């Protein structure tokens, strides 16, 4: 995280990337040290000088901005010691796009709807962290799925013209992947690993194993076709949808680190996934699809507590192949009996 320093009385400003956002993670106006900006030794000499509400007050001026003046005086951050020469530090980090909660999932509407696509199952995923309409559409056949397509727009996507041609390295055990950052979370078929593809960088950068999941047609959705782990981005981060002995069919929810590849928690949910359609994360809450085409089961991996929230849902076909959220239109992207559909939602 970038880190920067004004002294009493000079401006301080932060700078993000061309595009990016500051966000402010730590921050203090006083005296730490002795040997940062030298004006007097005996003011110097208290290092024990502390304002901890120097927080609010930068993030208040800073957040959903690439620049911000904020000048480092009397006038505008209270005093804390008299009669000691102060300093603000402060570390943050730069945001392609930041996300905070819309509201509550009430009823799922039914605008924007594409084409009858050439192949039944699939899955199809706008990058939540890029500006604009580019859609990776990642069909699903049988023992042989293995390439992912670029799509300029949704005009681009139904006149059937691409942009490019992504060869994964791996098959796809599985539909609902998830594009995170431009590189692909995807299941490696006939193994419980997901491995991070970036198209960006156009190499392989991580793979990690998912213990205890039942892979390849073991433990997948009520259709079946090796969906036994579904890949689902909220507004919390990267999560993994899958199966365990632990919980006994049941659905296991796990937060994963997209560049570490290291998780951040293990979640129980009381609900089966050979019952299940499809399963997608919005808010840090789970939301399982059952096709009586509606999500009845929602868990709240916050709060550690569930909720059967029977909540209407946009009867489609009897072939659902998968349902992912993107959380930066608020909007279900949804691949089912070759006809691929986007949802509006209610908050
Ligand atoms: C990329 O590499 C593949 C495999 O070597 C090759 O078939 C393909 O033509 C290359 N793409 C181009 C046109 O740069
Ligand atoms: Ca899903």
């Amino acid at each position: 995280m970038r880190r920067e320093l004004a002294c009493e009385g000079y401006p301080i400003e932060l700078r993000c990337p061309g595009s990016d956002v500051i966000m402010v993670e730590n921050a203090n106006y006083g005296r730490t040290d002795d040997k940062i900006c030298d004006a007097d030794p005996f003011q110097m000499e208290n290092v024990q000088c502390y304002l901890p509400d120097a927080f609010k007050i930068m993030s208040q001026r800073c957040n959903n901005r690439t620049q911000c003046v904020v000048v480092a005086g009397s006038d505008a951050f209270p005093d804390p010691c008299p009669g000691t020469y102060k300093y603000l530090e402060v570390q943050y980090d730069c945001v392609p796009y930041v996300f905070v909660c819309p509201g509550t999932l009430q009823k799922v509407l039914e605008p924007t709807s594409t084409h009858e696509s050439e192949h039944q199952s699939g899955a199809w995923c706008k990058d939540p962290l890029q500006a604009g309409d580019r859609i990776y559409v990642m069909p699903w056949i049988p023992y042989r799925t293995d390439t992912l397509t670029e799509y300029a727009s949704w005009e681009d996507y139904v006149a059937a013209r691409h942009t490019t041609t992504y060869r994964l390295p791996n098959r796809v055990d599985g539909t609902g992947f998830v594009v995170y950052d431009g590189a692909v979370f995807y299941n490696k078929e006939r193994t419980r690993n997901i491995v991070k593809y970036d198209l960006r960088t156009r190499i392989k950068s991580g793979e990690t194993v998912i213990n205890t999941a039942n892979y390849h047609d073991t433990s997948p959705y009520r259709w079946g076709g090796k969906t036994d782990i579904d890949l689902a981005v909220d507004e919390n981060g990267l999560w993994v949808i899958y199966a365990t002995e632990g919980n006994n069919g049941r659905l296991v929810v796990s937060q994963l680190n997209p560049y570490t590849l290291r998780f951040e928690g293990t979640w129980e949910t009381g609900y089966d996934k050979r019952s299940a359609s499809n399963a997608f994360m919005v808010c840090g809450v789970l939301y399982v699809l059952r096709s009586g085409n509606r999500v009845d089961y929602a868990f709240n991996t916050n709060a550690n507590r569930e909720e059967p929230v029977s909540l209407a849902f946009p009867n489609p076909y009897q072939f659902v192949s998968s349902v992912d959220y993107n959380p930066r239109d608020n909007q279900l992207y949804v691949w089912n009996n070759y006809f691929v559909v986007r949802y509006s939602l209610e908050f």
